[PDB]
Formats: C-alpha cells, sequence, structure tokens
C-alpha cells in the first residue's frame, strides 16, 4: 500500500505545515502537523478543556463506531520549545492520503498550552519518529509509520516541504519525479529515539566549504535551523547589521538585508538553502527588525534540521531495519 497527501504553510512565513488526516467512522478530518521530532499522534478532542480551544476542529470520539477507549492509558508531552499537552487514549482508524490504519493511538488533548490554543490551524500533531518516544503510559504506542510500515510497498515515508507553497508527505514510496539529480543516503542513529544524523559541513554564500561533522536531527515540526554557535555567528557574520538580540530571543537582521543561501552537507553531496528562506520576517508588525531563520542550538542540547533546511530538499526517512535518511535536491 501507499498514502499520498499534500501539506500547507500554516501561514504566510511557513511557521509550520498542516496535513489533512482522517480519523473515524464516519471520517473525521482534522489538519494535523506531521512532526518527524515526536512520536505521538494527538489531537483536540471533545474532552479538550473548552478554555483552551479556539477554533480548531476536534475530534469526538463519542461520534466515531470504530473508537474504543484504550483503557487507563494516558499522555503527557513537552515539546523543545516548552509548549504541551496531555489527556488519555482511544483507538480508532487514521488515513493519511489513502492509507490506512486501523487500531492507531488517537491520543485525545484533555489540556493543552496556550501556544496551541493560539494555533487555530494545528487540530493535532502527528508523530514520525521513532516509537521509543511515544510518551503514552503504561503500554507505550506506536506511530501511524510504524503501524503502517509492514503493510508499505516500502518502509518508507518521504517529506516535500514547500517554500511558501504546499508540499506532499508519500508514504510507500519514491517519487522520483519530485526531486533533481540523485538521493544521497546517510546513517542515522535512532539511539535517542529521533531521526538523528551527522551533516559533514557548511558554506556561507558562495564561501568556501567547511568539511565539519555536525550531529543533527531531521524534525518537520520544527520551524527553523538550528545549529552549533560557532557555524550560526559565521553565517550572520555576513549580513550587514545582523546581531543576536537577548531580548528578541535569536539572530535578527535588518529588513533590507538580502541574505546570502546556506549550504549544508550530505555525504559529499550539498543542498543549498536559498536566502529567502531564513527570512522570518518582521519581528513585530511594522518593524525593520527581522528575526532569522538559523539561530543557535546552544540551548536546546541538539541541532534541528527543521522546516527551514528540509523544505530545500526531497527527504526520505528510510524505516528500513537499519533506518537511514536520504536528501535530494529540487
Ligand atoms: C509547538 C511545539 C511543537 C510543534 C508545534 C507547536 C505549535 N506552535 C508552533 C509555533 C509555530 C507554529 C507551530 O511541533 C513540534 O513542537
Amino acid at each position: 500500500s501507499t498514502g499520498s497527501a499534500t501539506t500547507t504553510p500554516i501561514d504566510s512565513l511557513d511557521d509550520a505545515y498542516i496535513t489533512p488526516v482522517q480519523i473515524g467512522t464516519p471520517a473525521q478530518t482534522l489538519n494535523l502537523d506531521f512532526d518527524t521530532g515526536s512520536s505521538d499522534l494527538w489531537v483536540f478532542s471533545s474532552e479538550t478543556t473548552a478554555s483552551e480551544v479556539d477554533g480548531q476542529t476536534i475530534y469526538t470520539p463519542s461520534k466515531s463506531t470504530t473508537a474504543k477507549l484504550l483503557s487507563g492509558a494516558t499522555w503527557s508531552i513537552s515539546y523543545g520549545d516548552g509548549s504541551s499537552s496531555s489527556g488519555d487514549v482511544y483507538t480508532d482508524t487514521v488515513s493519511v492520503g489513502g492509507l490506512t490504519v486501523t487500531g492507531q493511538a488517537v491520543e485525545s488533548a484533555k489540556k493543552v498550552s496556550s501556544s496551541f490554543t493560539e494555533d487555530s490551524t494545528i487540530d493535532g500533531l502527528l508523530g514520525l519518529a521513532f516509537s521509543t518516544l511515544n510518551t503514552v503510559s503504561p503500554t507505550q504506542q506506536k506511530t501511524f509509520f510504524d503501524n503502517a510500515k509492514a503493510s508499505l510497498d516500502s518502509p518508507v515515508f518521504t517529506a516535500d516541504l514547500g517554500y511558501h507553497a504546499p508540499g506532499t508527505y508519500n508514504f510507500g514510496f519514491i517519487d522520483t519525479t519530485a526531486y533533481t539529480g540523485s538521493i544521497t543516503y546517510t546513517a542515522v542513529s535512532t539511539k535517542q529515539g529521533f531521526w538523528e544524523w551527522t551533516s559533514t559541513g557548511y558554506a556561507v554564500g558562495s564561501g568556501t566549504f567547511k568539511s565539519t561533522s555536525i550531529d543533527g536531527i531531521a524534525d518537520t515540526g520544527t520551524t527553523l535551523l538550528y545549529l552549533p554557535a560557532t557555524v550560526v555567528s559565521a553565517y550572520w557574520a555576513q549580513v550587514s547589521g545582523a546581531k543576536s538580540s537577548s531580548s528578541v530571543g535569536g539572530y535578527v537582521f535588518p529588513c533590507s538585508a538580502t541574505l546570502p543561501s546556506f549550504t549544508f552537507g550530505v555525504g559529499s553531496a550539498r543542498i543549498v538553502i536559498p536566502g529567502d528562506y531564513i527570512d522570518f520576517g518582521p519581528i513585530s508588525t511594522g518593524s525593520s527588525s527581522c528575526f532569522g531563520g538559523i539561530q543557535s542550538s546552544a540551548g536546546i542540547g541538539i541541532n534541528i534540521f527543521g522546516d527551514v533546511a528540509l523544505k530545500a530538499a526531497f527527504v526520505v526517512f528510510n524505516g528500513a531495519t537499519t533506518p537511514t535518511l536520504g536528501f535530494a535536491s529540487k
């Protein structure tokens, strides 16, 4: 089997991407944030504290003939930005782009933090990291991909995120029309539960390539590219007026600037992130200070190849017995 679904930026900055997901019988379609950096499929629901719901579409298990309470199961998760959610668990039928999993754990939110309440466009998250990170207790649950894998034509999914435009998540096949050149594959460590890999280096603009190992995670659920302070300083040093602002919370730059590209290595291959991709616009409405799309990972504990990086590539998440990651230009 295979599945194919369009993923759409939630706003003009590509702050995140939402993908329609069918849950239950008859189908209830919710727009979820596919997150390769976590392993819980959770949704706004009829159980979510009413004051914490603000425009989202909710899952109502009592209206689904295939929903079953997973008795005794609870979940609670915190993300890298300090956001959080928690609740109880149902199993139900979940379909993405024509690919159906029965008995998928659908984690129903009773509580969500303010940042989720404030994102009216995100009805929940669909985790695509390794199931070892799933937070359901006392019986850990499998991701949608993990449940689907054995039935897929090939045990893979691909992320093809657009810049200021829709893109595609495919399950079970590689669309050879969706990228240019060849796909370069690179080793993955699953020891921390992430799609963790080592980049072979970087370049800033037309500058020479610096060969250096950068260990990080491929995370579709993180907006920006978070890299070591040395690398990030080298990038922003090429932008007149750019500076790290503690009050704003990262590098900012004059909105009048033309940003250089940033290249990252994947083995001997190179993925080029155009300068425009690194512009996250005014820090506040009407400001001439703009927020940078490449930021230091120093306060995070891990480097993160988030959407800014991934949207410059066609990315293969290969879930074979020994997982790997593939990157192609497009
Ligand atoms: C918070 C934490 C997350 C997440 C999504 C959220 C929701 N607010 C984000 C801010 C920009 C838009 C989405 O996906 C993984 O970790």
